[PDB]
C-alpha cells in the first residue's frame, strides 16, 4: 500500500537510504549520552525535560533503527537493482511511534514553559488529544498513497486541522508564558517556537510526497525530509529544551546549573 513498494532501487538509492536511517540512529543515541550527563545540572523542577528528551533519542533510535534493519530485510541485489522480496517496508510504523514520541516533545516545552498543576495537566491533555487526532487521521491518510491519492488529500486536510489548532494551543501558551521566563530564556523560547514550526511542518510534506513525485527518487527524497526534520524535531529542538532548562535552573539558584554554566 506503501510507494516504497513499487519500485525497484539502484545501488545508489538503496544504500543512500540505509545510510540515512543509520545515521539518524548514531545521532540520537549519541544525543542521547549528552542528555544523561547534563541531567545532574538541571534542577529538579525541570530535570523531567531533559529526561524527557532521553526517553524521545531512545524512541526515535528504535524506529530508526527498526526501519533499516527492515530497509535492509526487504530487498536484496538482484539482476542488477535492490528488489523487494518477502519481507515488506512502511513508513506506518513512524505514524505509531509518533503516538508516543509527539508528546514527550509537547511535555518537555510545557515544562520548561513554567506550567504547573491544573494548567500543565490540562494543557497537556488538549495538546495531546490534538497531536493524536493529526496522526492518527494522517496514518489512515497515508494508506491510501497508492490507490487512492484524493483520499490521501482529503484524510490530510483533516490531519492539518489537527495541525494547526496544535501549533496555536502551542504558540498560544510559549507566548503567554513567556514572561515568566528566566536567564533571558524568555528570548529563547520564542525560536523554539519557530524551530518547531519548520522542522513539524516536514512530516506534511514528506506525507505529499507520494502526490507530487511517485517514484524511486521520491522514496529517497522523503527519507532526506525525514531525516532533516527528525534531528532539528528532536535532536535539536532537545539540545535548546535542555539548555533552556539549565539556564532557568541557574537563573533559580540551582548550583550545579550554575556551576556548569560557569566552566564554559
Ligand atoms: C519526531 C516526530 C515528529 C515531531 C512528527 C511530527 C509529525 C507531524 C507534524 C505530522 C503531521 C501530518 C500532517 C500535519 C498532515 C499529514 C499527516 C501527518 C500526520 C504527516
Ligand atoms: C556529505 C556527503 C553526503 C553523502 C552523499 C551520498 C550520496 C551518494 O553517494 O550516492
Ligand atoms: C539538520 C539537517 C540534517 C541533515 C541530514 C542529511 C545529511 C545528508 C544529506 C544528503 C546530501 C545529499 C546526498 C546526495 C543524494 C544523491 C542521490 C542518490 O544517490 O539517491
Ligand atoms: C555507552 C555509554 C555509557 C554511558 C554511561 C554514563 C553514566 C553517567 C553517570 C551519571 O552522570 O550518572
Ligand atoms: C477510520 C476512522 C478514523 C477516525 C479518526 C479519529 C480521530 C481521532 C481524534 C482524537 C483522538
Ligand atoms: C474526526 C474526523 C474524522 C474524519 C473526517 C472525514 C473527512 C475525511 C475522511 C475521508 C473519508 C474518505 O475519503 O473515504
Ligand atoms: C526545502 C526544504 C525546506 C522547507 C522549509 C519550509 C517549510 C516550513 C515552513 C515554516
Ligand atoms: C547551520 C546551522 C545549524 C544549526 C545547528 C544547531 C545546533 C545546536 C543548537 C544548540 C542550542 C543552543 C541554544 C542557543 C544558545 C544560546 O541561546 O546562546
Ligand atoms: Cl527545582
Ligand atoms: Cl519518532
Amino acid at each position: 500500500k506503501n510507494i516504497e513498494s513499487l519500485f525497484d532501487y539502484s545501488a545508489g538509492q538503496f544504500e543512500f537510504i540505509d545510510h540515512l536511517l543509520t545515521m539518524g540512529v548514531g545521532v540520537h543515541f549519541a544525543a542521547l549520552i549528552f542528555f544523561l550527563v547534563v541531567s545532574q545540572f538541571v534542577a529538579p523542577k525541570y530535570r523531567i525535560a531533559t529526561a524527557l528528551s532521553c526517553i524521545v533519542m531512545v524512541s526515535a533510535g528504535l524506529i530508526l533503527n527498526s526501519q533499516a534493519v527492515m530497509w535492509t530485510d526487504a530487498y536484496a541485489y538482484v539482476d542488477g537493482s535492490y528488489q523487494l522480496q518477502d519481507l515488506t517496508f512502511s513508513n506506518g510504523y513512524r505514524y505509531v511511534n509518533w503516538m508516543a514520541t509527539i508528546p514527550c516533545l509537547l511535555l518537555q516545552l510545557l515544562i520548561v514553559l513554567n506550567l504547573k498543576g491544573k494548567e500543565l495537566f490540562s494543557t497537556a491533555t488538549w495538546l495531546i488529544l490534538a497531536a493524536w487526532g493529526m496522526i492518527i487521521t494522517g496514518y489512515v491518510g497515508q494508506l491510501y498513497e497508492v490507490d487512492d491519492i484524493a483520499q490521501l488529500m482529503i484524510w490530510g486536510a483533516v490531519s492539518t486541522a489537527f495541525f494547526v489548532v496544535m501549533n496555536w494551543i502551542v504558540g498560544t501558551k510559549i507566548f503567554k508564558n513567556r514572561a515568566t521566563m528566566l536567564g533571558g530564556t524568555d528570548s529563547t523560547i520564542t525560536k523554539v517556537f519557530w524551530l518547531m514550526m519548520f522542522a513539524w511542518t516536514l512530516y506534511p510534506i514528506a506525507y505529499l510526497v507520494p502526490a507530487f513525485m511517485n517514484n524511486a527518487d521520491g522514496v529517497v527524497l522523503r527519507q532526506l525530509l525525514f531525516t532533516i526534520a527528525d534531528i532539528s524535531s528532536k535532536v535539536i529542538y532537545g539540545l535548546m529544551i535542555t539548555y533552556i532548562a539549565i539556564q532557568q535552573s541557574a537563573a533559580a539558584g540551582y548550583v550545579p546549573a550554575q556551576q556548569a554554566l560557569g566552566r564554559i
